[PDB]
């Protein structure tokens, strides 16, 4: 299966929580916490439990198959790393998340870190917004 | 530069326009057409005539640095390749383009394909919408 490949490829051996995380993360909200992905479970009749998905979300995160986030500042925030590639505004007022890819600042920052002798090897960028209304 | 990079590794020779034009749609329209490109350039007071705008994109596009969709059936669009993937949504009756990336379809067809014991190459995906309302 294509998620027996992605563990194995992180080198995580396959068990059927693990299998079961990866799936509820595949269907989409965007951005889960650890209690969504656990309540979405739970609604499946699912059998497990909170702090088992919690580990598992950590031990995705890890491995990099998962990126885990805190744009509010309370609450972590796991997501797939295989997606397409997304950059992240957060409305201050509100906690809203809009993912933003922009070719022209992907391009310059491998611009500026090449031009020092770097290679880029992740980045995060966040821009904390509020409606000009 | 980035952009000399991005035309070598494609097989094309660095020129003035080539660079221009990438520059161009590396900043945003999402979904632009020959025109937009050229009307861009033309605001830009640059000296890139139509004619070569549309040879360039189209020399980009069979380069793989560009995809050109046509989603209201009447005009070309092109977009970078480099982006984050993204499938299409498009409103039939306003031509309104809403991009999408759901990662539970394209595990899905990965699945599908290897299965059968093919790899996946690349794909195209557009729904046609209208708003319920
Ligand atoms: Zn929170
Ligand atoms: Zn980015
Ligand atoms: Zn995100
Ligand atoms: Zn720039
Ligand atoms: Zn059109
Ligand atoms: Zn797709
Ligand atoms: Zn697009
Ligand atoms: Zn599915």
């Amino acid at each position: 299966m294509v998620e027996n490949s992605e563990l194995r490829k992180a080198g995580l051996k396959v068990t059927l929580p693990r299998v079961k995380i990866l799936q509820m993360l595949d269907s989409a909200q965007r951005h889960m916490s650890a209690e969504d992905v656990y309540k979405a479970l739970m609604e499946a009749g699912e059998d497990v439990g909170l702090a088992t998905v919690y580990r598992v979300l950590t031990q995705f995160e890890a491995a990099g198959l998962v990126v885990r986030h805190n744009f509010d500042g309370g609450h972590a925030v796991f997501e797939l790393a295989d997606s397409g590639h997304h950059d992240h505004m957060v409305c201050v007022d509100t906690g809203e998340v809009i993912e933003f890819m922009d070719a022209e600042i992907e391009k310059r920052q491998k611009e500026i870190v090449r031009e020092r002798g770097f290679e880029l090897v992740d980045h995060n960028l966040v821009l904390y917004v509020r409606k000009k209304k």
